[PDB]
């Protein structure tokens, strides 16, 4: 929907790996990028390699829209 702060998504199950907040559920603190994570970094939910995670600075959204924009 809408993503960009360097959050990843776990192709493979789903998972959100949050930088900003760090891995707190494998063991990463806050302030840690998704490109800084350990060398073989697992996912918490699904136990993948790192290199499963994917990133998604994306948003998309759009079910109504009544007006021009000023
Ligand atoms: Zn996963």
């Amino acid at each position: 929907m809408e993503i960009d702060e360097g959050k990843y998504e776990c192709e493979a199950c789903g998972y959100i790996y949050e930088p900003e907040k760090g891995d707190k559920f494998a063991g990463i603190p806050p302030g840690t990028p998704f490109v800084d994570l350990s060398d073989s970094f697992m996912c918490p939910a699904c136990r993948s390699p790192k290199n499963q995670f994917k990133s998604i600075k994306k948003v998309i959204a759009g079910f109504a829209e009544n007006q021009k924009y000023g």
